[PDB]
């Protein structure tokens, strides 16, 4: 398990959380020195628990699928909550079985359904450490519309930060003042799968991508990534989704 406390949190402590989160995902190889997540894991071993503590010290435990960094669901006091999707339903057979009731959320976990449920896209939702604190607090008590916004925060500040150094740095820059994600951040989130694939297909093709990936950069300019020398590959992405899952 890994843990993060908002009480006394700073850019360093957050960075040590995100490092512990990355280190908790198993891999047996690296591809261009980036950890390759496993094709699958059977049983309870598929799921990492993240223990998150709000500023007053209340906690939720969040289950994460180690093969893709997807949030399956969470436990808040004696109630478990799972996404309305078959991967989470399967995950509920292994984690949080000690909950006194299990609620299935009225949406699946993907960004588009979450944004619908929230009433807004995540371009308009501030992230950062204060927002994470707020998110944890929201999830303590069921409200499905509020929880959608909170989960959008939680996913970006945990899983998305683990996947990309840039996003981790964005959040560190937002330790004491929330701000909506930069459009680069949104672009990386949306491209994780495709980047992961193209980095794996570059092995066998002289480091060249089969199909270029289009990103939005830090200045807001639209840029093509065509090979493993790009900074996104050498100095940013930290975890590759296995092509067996794409
Ligand atoms: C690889 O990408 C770099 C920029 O990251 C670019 O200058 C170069 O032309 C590209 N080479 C190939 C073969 O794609
Ligand atoms: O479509 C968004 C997906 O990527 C993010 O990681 C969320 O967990 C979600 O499953």
């Amino acid at each position: 398990d890994v843990s993060f406390r908002l009480s006394g949190a700073d850019p360093s402590s957050y960075g040590m959380f995100i490092k512990d989160l990355r280190n908790a995902l198993p891999h047996t190889e690296k591809v261009y020195n980036i950890p390759l997540l496993l094709p699958s894991v059977s049983g309870a071993g598929r799921y990492l628990l993240m223990h998150l503590f709000n500023y007053d010290g209340n906690t939720i435990t969040v289950a994460v699928d180690v093969t893709n960094v997807y949030i399956m669901g969470y436990l808040a006091l004696t109630t478990s909550y799972f996404f309305n999707e078959p991967a989470a339903d399967l995950a509920s057979q292994y984690v949080f079985r000690s909950a006194r009731r299990k609620i299935t959320l009225p949406y699946s976990g993907n960004y588009e359904r979450l944004q619908i449920a929230a009433g807004k896209p995540r371009e308009k939702i501030p992230i950062g450490l204060p927002a994470l604190d707020t998110a944890i607090s929201t999830l303590l008590h069921y409200d499905s519309t509020a929880a959608a916004g909170a989960l959008l925060v939680l996913i970006q500040t945990t899983a998305e930060a683990a996947r990309f150094k840039y996003i981790e740095q964005q959040i560190q820059e937002r330790a004491y003042r929330d701000e909506v994600p930069s459009s680069a951040t949104i672009s990386l989130e949306n491209s994780w799968s495709g980047l992961s694939k193209q980095i794996q297909l570059a092995q066998g093709n002289n480091g060249v991508f089969r199909t270029p990936t289009v990103l939005v950069d830090s200045k807001g300019n639209r840029v093509q990534i065509t090979n493993v020398t790009s900074n996104v590959v050498t100095s940013n992405i930290q975890l590759l989704l296995n092509t067996k899952n794409i």
